[PDB]
């Protein structure tokens, strides 16, 4: 039943070329913030969804097919159960103390300095993130851990990458 | 005068903590667009402005201070004068066949798969890029080309990363 809704639900977002854009992402996304009030958000913007829709975007045909998507939209589910769960004081926002035990609960261990660099990154003056700025967040952790995995071929936690591979990883994000 | 009048510029931007916030550097951003009514955008959005904040904030401090913005808006003027340049038949954007010869006057080659890659994740389904997607793109490619070059000394093409490093180098929205 999850698994005839679910391609329903990609079949109607994608529509008539298979795939979904961007746009159409962007449109899902702040449809889904629309009915979660608990949930703080300047809304999903474009620029924030290409840069998406290109991380996730493995086959580079531009948009994203049944089983990309498939891998994003489960992953931001349980990214936004996580947001609600360690929203503690119903802010509506993830605040610099609530982040760790989120990112944590997210299996994203990640240390004080690296913490703080998030936090410079993508919450606002009173180090605050808002919905969108974390789903954007966790999508590119999460590929860039991937990304990462994919070139320690050897399990030494050290990675060569060259300067093809460093263009391709860094622009097409 | 003319320094005279860049330092008299940064000091009315920046304001009380005399450095450029992403919020401030928008609002100046979209106050060029407006004087310039040949070069067609949607504006310059606050994500794409974070991102451009933190990938020239060289000391960490979040905002960027006189020498880290006088080097960003010198770059955005030359990369200003390429664009209406290489806009050969006006329209106002580049089109993909009038990228390549933009991105050479700005010193970059790249091969066929880059600039697909780039073309998908900044142009329209027309493969026009507009202002701000050709500010935001060459901003970011000139940050990971210098980045990767400081990493790289000798020139070997390479560079050798643990996951902490990686992190901080790539989680640039
Ligand atoms: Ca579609
Ligand atoms: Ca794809
Ligand atoms: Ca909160
Ligand atoms: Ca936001
Ligand atoms: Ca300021
Ligand atoms: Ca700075
Ligand atoms: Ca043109
Ligand atoms: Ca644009």
């Amino acid at each position: 039943e999850e698994v005839r809704q679910f391609r329903r639900l990609f079949a109607q977002l994608a529509g008539d070329d298979m795939e979904v854009s961007a746009t159409e992402l962007m449109n899902i996304l702040n449809k889904v913030v629309t009915r979660h009030p608990d949930l703080k958000t300047d809304g999903f913007g474009i620029d924030t969804c290409r840069s998406m829709v290109a991380v996730m975007d493995s086959d580079t045909t531009g948009k994203l097919g049944f089983e990309e998507f498939k891998y994003l939209w489960n992953n931001i589910k349980r990214w936004q159960a996580i947001y609600k769960q360690f929203d503690t004081d119903r802010s509506g926002t993830i605040c610099s103390s609530e982040l760790p035990g989120a990112f944590e609960a997210a299996g994203f261990h990640l240390n004080e300095h690296l913490y703080n660099m998030i936090i410079r990154r993508y919450s606002d003056e009173s180090g605050n993130m808002d919905f969108d700025n974390f789903i954007s967040c966790l999508v590119r952790l999460d590929a860039m851990f991937r990304a990462f995995k994919s070139l320690d071929k050897d399990g030494t936690g050290q990675i060569q990458v060259n300067i093809q591979e460093w263009l391709q990883l860094t622009m097409y994000s």
